[PDB]
């Protein structure tokens, strides 16, 4: 992301996971964040994990 760290506690050092975004506001909390830190409504879904080319 164009805030680019060395390398946090999250996602951002080679994971296949993405960040959840928050169904309410629209606001993406850390896969470590428990709820969102926006309104605290526990309402986030993470991102499409997708796939590679196939199931498994
Ligand atoms: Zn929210």
């Amino acid at each position: 992301m164009p805030l680019t760290d060395p390398a946090k506690l999250q996602i951002v050092q080679q994971r296949v996971f993405l960040k959840k975004v928050c169904r309410k506001c629209g606001a993406l909390n850390p896969i470590r964040a428990t709820k969102c830190r926006r309104c605290h409504s526990t309402n986030l879904r993470l991102k499409k994990k997708e796939l590679p080319t196939k199931k498994g």
